[PDB]
């Protein structure tokens, strides 16, 4: 029907705690999710065991998604959510801000 | 990962009892759910209101789906699940076992 | 009030893929739930850590119930759903396919 | 293996305010359930309008069970869960102490 | 706008039966659940590995949830369920009968 | 244990469609529950939220919902009122 840019929102679960154990959630929404990939980043670098739920989706295939992993966030970490798609040239990077 | 024509099962919620009202369950599994389209059918018409799950998936895009609706099963009446998908050259119909 | 035979669903979670992990499904629906015995059997012989689903029901006891099993198919292995119930006199063995 | 009446909690999903809306649950737990009746009774009449989580059951076919409905209590207005099953001769009446 | 003292049911998943394993529920409805302490206790000790679930609420803030930790009952093992609120002066502990 | 102000996020279920139907999400986190007000604003009754999830310290996460058709001159927020905050903080939807 239409083609549009996937939108991510990257969130933690409870507010931001130095040391203390926490997850790291990336909502991600859009239109065909024609097999779409979804990586967390530490510093720039693949996050081995994320999980995510379950696709939703409408008659037309928009669709939402969440993509989620227990972390501990430090002083000098920073954590991201990467997408790749067919309507993306480049991979989409939104920095997480806690 | 690779490329495979979609698996079907078609049966009903409880033992199928005529006049008496029921849910007619399609599962539809494979891979690359590429804006897959799922119909119900009914003596070959499409059902208008079908209800379906969530898109369940792993790492390579395998998936499962579960599309379903409320009816009301009789002797003249059959019923049969549609997939559309771009590995079939022609919609897949599969005939419901009651 | 009245009486039938169990009816039983075998199929996967996802399309069968030789050496790597899946799910296998059973499906039973049925009338009086009284106390049913079901088994998935791998090669005739009972597999060790079955699980179910809640049984649901209406309010004629009419009821459907999900038995799965994390299982990896191989060619030579053979998978069945096992079904004992007071309306049968023999144990109704439905073999999977696919 | 074992044979025993039912066990039986009634409460309210939230504290009871006489005039304001809420929930009434009953709570069920035996061994065998064996097309289990259970009803409400206002007043010591069945409630129409009740409503079911699916059983649960271990591989003993010990259960549980939860009824219940939407109700606004009244100061002048007696509730309670009533349950028939093959271990009572009489019908199993316990009454809403709030 | 009103607050009551927080309402206790305190039952097994299952029909208690000694010796083998089971669950033990605290089911409690109120009103303001405003930090509100619950604990499951084990001959009048804190059970550590209790779990909950999410708390339900309404409008008003009347809310309910229920605590419950797996458990094996023997026939003189005494279980019972705490709750602090600031309402309550005193703890209240409900304790668990098997009928 | 530690008094903070509740953390906001403001997001629509589907990708924004002018005309067709949606839901708006307003995902809040915090410490101490304790009685909080979360609104959804339009320039809105009927809101719905999940259960409160919290963990042993009271830290918590809760989210609101609504369903809503959005269109071209449409303003959306989520304004939340707690005992930390001497103001109702609100949070503006960008899409
Ligand atoms: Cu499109
Ligand atoms: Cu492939
Ligand atoms: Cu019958
Ligand atoms: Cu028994
Ligand atoms: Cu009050
Ligand atoms: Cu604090």
């Amino acid at each position: 029907m239409i083609q549009r840019t996937p939108k991510i929102q990257v969130y933690s679960r409870f507010p931001a705690e130095n040391g203390k154990s926490n997850f790291l959630n990336c909502y991600v929404s859009g239109f065909h999710p024609s097999d779409i990939e979804v990586d967390l980043l530490k510093n720039g670098e693949r996050i081995e065991k994320v999980e995510h739920s379950d696709l939703s989706f409408s008659k037309d295939w928009s669709f939402y998604l969440l993509y989620y992993t227990e972390f501990t966030p430090t002083e000098k970490d920073e954590y991201a959510c990467r997408v790749n798609h067919v309507t993306l040239s480049q991979p989409k990077i939104v920095k997480w801000d806690r």
